[PDB]
């Protein structure tokens, strides 16, 4: 696998949230999400990556006026994770289109939604509302299908290119996701991603290069069938920026019968599906590296702590980044309303690399040990940098295979050092005695 990196060259795993769904139609476009709740995040799970929900409504709220403002409030948010060593990727989300099919849908603004008059009925499950003639006709617009609006892709690339011009000098931001869950309305499947989905890809790709070469940019497949562990059609995205390229693939993971009985064995099968396309169209895209944007379910259901581990196992061995669907209060999220941990919080709260002076070819990980496997890189002079909980590791480290660096039991974060010129290293660490 290929891995995002650093500006030190370190290979990266991501780890971390969607925050926040409540983002959708908070009229500034910001989440009901606080500083004190990454502090909590943080001294709770250690993670160190988020899928920051950002919308087209906010970003461009009249053709071609950008609001810097929302731009603003959206920097002042990714500092709070600059300041605990997070990694950011900018998701520009999208459900059912917009808010103004009708609240039920969200992303683009009112003046870039085409309904033309059709209707938009009340349906029994909000994913029924992609379906419904006004929904569709919408993304026909958008994609120009209808061929009656032409510049609304164009738009949408110079939208992105606004907030790529603000964010190019953040040290924060790693990634740009360049739309939440792409829909087709009449045209689906290949028909789909490798023609006007590929094309707004490129020509988003193409403007946000225009002032920020070193973000990658995150491509997704269409959501509806490859959620679900179909093949995607989705073509290879050219970057234009000098060197090599940065792009990413960012699919999501929803298994149909989302965890027990044949119910399981049919999610279980659907990882191992969902698994070989994902490489596939990684491959397809130039050998790129994986972020799984998103993947959840209600924790209060039997078997879920062993899908999300099989999740988390899986993503480790495709060495893939993942965002959990997500830091929203409720019984999908690692805490309730309230503030009680769900059983997320335990289940997430082990140890991992976070930056690898190299590629780590294999790694484990339990409460109270990891170990770590690297191909050297003899250029990379930072080192490796690895998340250690208090749990299970109260007191000092015990290191072989690596010399100690520092061990920063207050930022849990230990930093090792391995020899490049002995083939590959592999470093235990483990509870001092
Ligand atoms: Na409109
Ligand atoms: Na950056």
């Amino acid at each position: 696998p290929s891995y995002l990196k650093d500006d030190d060259g370190r290979s990266l795993i991501l780890r971390g949230f969607n925050t926040a769904s409540s983002a959708k139609s908070a009229p500034d476009g910001m989440p009901q999400f606080t500083e004190a709740d990454l502090a909590r995040e943080y001294a709770d799970m250690g993670t160190n990556f988020v899928r920051f929900l950002i919308s087209w409504r906010s970003v461009e709220p009249a053709p071609g006026v950008y609001d810097q403002q929302y731009l603003d409030r959206v920097e002042d948010r990714v500092g709070w994770y600059a300041e605990r060593g997070y990694k950011v990727m900018l998701d520009m989300h999208q459900d059912v289109y917009s808010g103004a099919i009708t609240a039920i849908g969200n992303g683009a603004p009112a003046w870039a939604t085409y309904m033309d008059g059709l209707p938009v009925e009340p349906q029994p499950r909000w994913e029924l509302y992609y379906i419904q003639p006004g929904v569709m006709r919408a993304f026909d617009n958008f994609w120009n299908t209808t061929g009656k609006h032409p510049e609304l892709v164009e738009h949408y690339a110079k939208a992105w290119r606004a907030v790529a011009d603000r964010f190019a000098d953040n040290d924060a931001v790693v990634a740009y996701d360049l739309m939440n869950e792409p829909f087709g309305g009449s045209l689906q499947g290949p028909a789909f991603e490798a023609g006007p989905l590929a094309a707004m890809y490129q020509r988003t790709t193409d403007a946000i290069r225009q002032v920020d070469q070193d973000t990658w940019v995150c491509v997704a497949p269409q959501a509806i069938g490859v959620n679900q562990g179909l093949p995607s059609g989705l073509t290879k995205i050219d970057d234009p920026r000098a060197g090599q390229q940065r792009i990413a693939y960012c699919p999501h993971l929803y298994p149909l019968p989302l965890h027990e009985g044949l119910a399981r064995t049919l999610t279980d099968v659907t990882i191992d599906a969902w698994r070989a396309n994902t490489a596939h169209t990684a491959r397809v895209l130039g050998d790129v590296p994986i972020i799984l944007g998103e993947f959840g379910l209600d924790t209060t259901l039997p078997g879920a702590r062993d899908y999300i581990e099989r999740v988390y196992g899986t993503a480790r061995e495709m060495g893939a980044g993942v965002s959990y669907w997500s830091s929203d209060p409720g019984p999908w999220g690692p805490y309730l309303p309230d503030g009680t941990q769900t059983l997320l919080v335990d289940t997430l709260n082990k140890p991992y690399p976070r930056a690898v002076a190299g590629t780590p070819t294999e790694w484990s990980s339990t409460s109270d040990r990891l170990q770590l496997t690297i191909e050297p890189d003899a250029a990379i002079t930072a080192p490796t940098e690895i998340y250690l909980p208090e749990a299970g590791f109260p007191g000092d480290v015990h290191v072989e295979g690596a010399d100690v660096v520092g061990w920063d039991r207050q930022s849990r974060l230990l930093t090792v050092r391995t020899p490049a010129d002995s083939g590959n290293v592999t470093v235990t660490v483990t509870p001092a005695a």
